[PDB]
C-alpha cells in the first residue's frame, strides 16, 4: 500500500463537482476548489485548475492529475514547514504516510497546531499520541477516518486500511 492508494480510499474519487464533509465545494480526489458558497466561484475555480471549460465535469486522467499535484504539494508543504519538518524526518516509512494524509485532508496550518500530539509523535510515545490526537474536532468530524490514521500512528503498520 502507499501514499495514493490511501488517499484514494479515504477521500474516494469524483467527476463531478460535490460538496465535501464540511459543506465545501470539492472535485476528484478531494481536491478543494473553494470555500466559497458560491456554484460559480467553483465553476470558475474549477476552469483556472484544469485549463479548460469544464462546465463542473471533468475526466480520470484530469482527477488524476490534480492528485499528483496535490500530493507533492502536500510533501513539499511538510519539508518547508519548522514545525513539521522535524517530526516527518524523525518518522518511519509508514507513519510518514499518516503525517501526509492529515496535511492534505487539513493542510499545515492545521496540523502545525497539534503541538502536543506532534511533540509526542516525535518521542515515539506511540499510545500516548494516539490518545491526544482523538481530542480534536477532526476526530469527532469525521471519526472512521481519524480512526484509521491514528491507527496507523500507534501500530506503524496499515492494518486500518487492509
Ligand atoms: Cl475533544
Ligand atoms: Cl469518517
Amino acid at each position: 500500500m502507499n501514499i495514493f492508494e490511501m488517499l484514494r480510499i479515504d477521500e474516494g474519487l469524483r467527476l463531478k463537482i460535490y460538496k465535501d464533509t464540511e459543506g465545501y465545494y470539492t472535485i476528484g480526489i478531494g481536491h478543494l476548489l473553494t470555500k466559497s458558497p458560491s456554484l460559480n466561484a467553483a465553476k470558475s475555480e474549477l476552469d483556472k485548475a484544469i485549463g479548460r471549460n469544464c462546465n463542473g465535469v471533468i475526466t480520470k486522467d484530469e482527477a488524476e492529475k490534480l492528485f499528483n499535484q496535490d500530493v507533492d504539494a502536500a510533501v513539499r508543504g511538510i519539508l518547508r514547514n519548522a514545525k513539521l519538518k522535524p517530526v516527518y524526518d524523525s518518522l518511519d516509512a509508514v507513519r510518514r504516510c499518516a503525517l501526509i494524509n492529515m496535511v492534505f485532508q487539513m493542510g499545515e496550518t492545521g496540523v502545525a497546531g497539534f503541538t502536543n500530539s506532534l511533540r509526542m509523535l516525535q518521542q515515539k510515545r506511540w499510545d500516548e499520541a494516539a490518545i491526544n490526537l482523538a481530542k480534536s474536532r477532526w476526530y469527532n468530524q469525521t471519526p472512521n477516518r481519524a480512526k484509521r490514521v491514528i491507527t496507523t500512528f500507534r501500530t506503524g503498520t496499515w492494518d486500518a486500511y487492509k
